C-alpha cells in the first residue's frame, strides 16, 4: 500500500509489546510528577553526554474514548488548539488517510539551538488480544528520513519515537440505552523517547521536560474533553 507499511508495523507492535507495560511497581522508572491519576515516570539515560531520558506517563481521562483521544492527537487540523511548543509544521507527505510524514519546528530552549523534527504519524485501532482485554487506539510519531525535508540552519535535527496509546473502559449497555459520558474511561499511556540529537546542556532539558510533559498532557486531555462535551460518543 505504501513503502511505510511494515516499519509502521513495527514500531506499533513494538508499543503494543513494551510500552503497555505497568511501572508503578518498577523501581527502574522513577515517577517524577504527580497530579491525580496522571503519573510521569522517566529514567535517566545519557549516550555521549547527551539526554535521552525515556519519558512514560500515564492518565485515566473521564468521559472521552480512546478513538476520541488518537483523533484529536493525531489530527494537524487543530494541532494549533493544544500544541504550545511548535513554531512551524509542514505536512511533508501524505501515505494513508491514517498516515502522513510532518516536518516541525519547535521552541527554542535556550541556550540550546532550536529543534527541528521529520516524523511519520500514523493512527492504528489494534483489536483485542483476546476476547477478554480492550481494544486499542494508538497514535506512534517516528522519525523518518526523507528527500523533502527542509534546510533549516537555525535547527539541529532531533530524532523522537513517541506514542498515546490508550484503551477505553465503559459501563455496559442496559438493553436499549446508550452509555453516558459519564461511565466511560480513557486509560493512557503516553510515551516519549526522544533524541535531541546534539548538545543541550543535561539539568535544563530535564528541568524543561518535567515540567512541559505534564502540563502537556493536562492542557491536551482537558481540550478532549472540552471538545467532546455533549457531542455523541466516537467510540
Ligand atoms: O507528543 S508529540 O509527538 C506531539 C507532536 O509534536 C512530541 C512531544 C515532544 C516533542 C519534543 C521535541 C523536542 C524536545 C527538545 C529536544 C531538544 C530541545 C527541544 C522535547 C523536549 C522534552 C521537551 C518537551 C515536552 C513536551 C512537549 C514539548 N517539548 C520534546 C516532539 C513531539
Amino acid at each position: 500500500t505504501h513503502r511505510f507499511v511494515q516499519k509502521v508495523e513495527e514500531m506499533v507492535q513494538n508499543h503494543m509489546t513494551y510500552s503497555l507495560q505497568d511501572v508503578g511497581g518498577d523501581a527502574n522508572w522513577q515517577l517524577v510528577v504527580e497530579e491525580g491519576e496522571m503519573k510521569v515516570y522517566r529514567r535517566e539515560v545519557e549516550e555521549n553526554g547527551i539526554v535521552l531520558d525515556p519519558l512514560k506517563a500515564t492518565h485515566a481521562v473521564k468521559g472521552v474514548t480512546g478513538h476520541e483521544v488518537c483523533n484529536y492527537f493525531w489530527n494537524v487540523d487543530v494541532r494549533n488548539d493544544w500544541e504550545t511548543t511548535i513554531e512551524n509544521f509542514h505536512v511533508v507527505e501524505t501515505l494513508a488517510d491514517n498516515a502522513i510524514i510532518i516536518y516541525q519546528t519547535h521552541k527554542r530552549v535556550w541556550p540550546a539551538s532550536q529543534r527541528d523534527v521529520l516524523y511519520l504519524s500514523v493512527i492504528r485501532k489494534i483489536p483485542a488480544l483476546t476476547e477478554n482485554d480492550p481494544e486499542t487506539w494508538i497514535v506512534c510519531n517516528f522519525s523518518v528520513d526523507h528527500d523533502s525535508a527542509p534546510l533549516n540552519n537555525r535547527c539541529v535535527r532531533a530524532k523522537i519515537n513517541v506514542a498515546m496509546i490508550c484503551q477505553t473502559l465503559v459501563s455496559p449497555p442496559e438493553g436499549n440505552q446508550e452509555i453516558s459520558r459519564d461511565n466511560i474511561l480513557c486509560k493512557i499511556t503516553y510515551v516519549a523517547n526522544v533524541n535531541p540529537g546534539g548538545w543541550a546542556p543535561a539539568s535544563v532539558l530535564r528541568a524543561v521536560a518535567k515540567r512541559e510533559y505534564p502540563k502537556f498532557l493536562k492542557r491536551f486531555t482537558s481540550y478532549v474533553q472540552e471538545k467532546t462535551a455533549g457531542k455523541p460518543i466516537l467510540f
